[PDB]
């Protein structure tokens, strides 16, 4: 039974608004209604992993697993094996696996961020599931984030928050949050942002809806605008929204938006917008292609439609030699000429390295770099040909060149992260010098840039 290169992921968001699901949501997992949508042809075709996230789940965690499993026992004939369910307050994943992945999948860890402080604490925040599948580190978000059309920037704040503290994957990567530890990552969820509009133009943005013409609606929309302007989601991706905004429906119907303000909205005005979404932020190099990205129309309990998005994406098998692990290999070797970090600090304080790698037997710190200024007021800190040689634990180039290094550059006065990024192995070539480069964040914010030369040297 030969190991996956590949296997296909399901994230579904679906606020439920504290109403039970009706008898028959299997259009919601094969990827069927508005949008990019799956072939017919795939219908009985197992995703290898489904991540469900509810909001407002009205459901014991019981009742909900039932319906799950025997919707996809309806939809593929296979009894799905349960591999984490976690719930805060009324927000929930599921993760679900065909049974043969069930000793592929290992590390499996779940956890919560409560968000706001006092009034805006109790019902908003984020739950994760991470896990390894073979040698890839998978995690999961399902985020449902502040409401209403006048709080894009507590959303932002609500996302940082989550990034910061949602404790998922390795423990050793000390230095990095969770858009640095997973070779996947998906964040969805309801992130309630909205077309930012005049209420008056509530009706037209209905006709433009009904003519199925979203392109100045998207323009309008907060989470692409706020990603566009750098201020959320740095380094995440979407699949472009080729379907009707999933809220604010009638219920029992799709045919009527909801959007003028009464007492049970706070007096607000809830304007068609796209609230539930699925997002991205892979390794560099990796392979990761969304195959849907939709929403159902046949699904009408909530005030929101259910969202679906599928992914092909790239997973490493658990490689054992002769040498590694429990050792090094000699005959591989990383390393790093002209290297120097670009930050935004407005401080002076020495810098040093860290590099974290599962290819390690450890992380691996540098000696402090020299500081220098930059010609616009920078401070570059320059490693030149100083930075250690990095000694992997496999040497064989097919699972070497498969391999990342994050990268923490440290104050010498605190041991803090002024910033984070990861650099790919899957070079152009091997005993070669050649560029290398990653974005440094800190927070998920931009805060300086790492560039220089990689020499790689495998056993081939
Ligand atoms: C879509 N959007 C809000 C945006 O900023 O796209 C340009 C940057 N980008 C390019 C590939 N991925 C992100």
């Amino acid at each position: 039974q030969p190991e996956p290169d590949m296997i296909t992921i399901f994230i579904g968001t679906w606020n439920m608004g504290n109403a039970p699901p009706p008898k028959k949501i299997t259009s919601w997992f094969l990827s069927k209604g508005q949008g990019k949508t799956r072939d017919d042809s795939a219908d009985y075709i197992p995703h290898d992993i489904y991540v469900i996230g509810t909001q407002e789940d009205p459901l014991s965690e019981k009742e909900w697993l039932e319906i799950l499993k025997h919707s996809l026992q309806e939809i593929t004939s296979v009894t799905f094996k349960t591999v984490a369910i976690h719930t805060l307050w009324n927000i929930r994943i599921v993760v679900l696996a065909k049974p043969e992945h069930e000793n592929r999948i290992s590390h499996i860890c779940t956890d919560n961020v409560k968000t706001g402080i006092a009034n805006t604490l109790g019902n908003k925040g984020a739950v994760g599931v991470s896990f390894m599948f073979n040698g890839t580190s998978l995690g999961f978000v399902n985020s449902h984030l502040t409401s209403g059309s006048e709080k894009k920037l507590r959303r932002n704040q609500n996302y940082m928050n989550i990034l910061r503290f949602l404790a998922l994957g390795d423990k050793k990567l000390s230095p990095f949050n969770i858009t640095h530890r997973f070779t996947h990552l998906f964040w969805f969820g309801d992130l309630n942002y909205r077309v930012d509009l005049p209420t008056w133009e509530a009706e037209t943005i209905i006709q433009k809806i009904k003519q199925q013409q979203y392109a100045d609606l998207l323009s309008h929309d907060q989470l692409l605008t706020e990603r566009r302007e750098q201020k959320v989601f740095l380094h995440f991706e979407e699949e472009e929204i080729t379907f009707a905004p999933t809220y604010r429906f009638e219920r029992l119907t799709r045919d009527k938006y909801a959007y003028t303000k009464q007492k049970a909205t706070g007096m607000k005005y809830n304007l068609p917008s796209w609230c539930d979404r699925v997002l991205w932020k892979s390794y560099p190099l990796v392979h990761v292609v969304c195959q849907s990205y939709g929403s159902t129309s046949d699904i009408m309990t909530s005030d929101h439609s259910p969202v679906f998005a599928t992914f092909e994406a790239g997973v490493t098998s658990q490689f054992v030699s002769k040498n590694g692990p429990g050792t090094v290999d000699s005959q591989g070797q990383i390393e790093f000429l002209r290297c120097y970090a670009t930050l935004k600090t407005k401080s002076q304080t020495k810098f040093y390295l860290e590099f974290h790698s599962s290819c390690l037997e450890s992380f691996v710190k540098s000696q402090e770099g020299e500081n220098e200024e930059g010609s616009e007021g920078e401070l570059v800190v320059k490693f030149g040909e100083t930075l250690p040689k990095l000694k992997p634990i496999i040497s064989d180039p097919e699972y070497l060149l498969d391999q990342h290094i994050l990268i923490s550059i440290k104050s010498s006065d605190s041991d803090e992260s002024y910033g984070e990024g990861c650099i790919a192995l899957r070079l152009e070539a091997t005993e070669t010098q050649l560029p290398i480069y990653t974005p440094l964040t800190h927070h998920g914010e931009l805060t300086g840039h790492f560039q220089g030369e990689i020499k790689l040297q495998t056993s081939q």
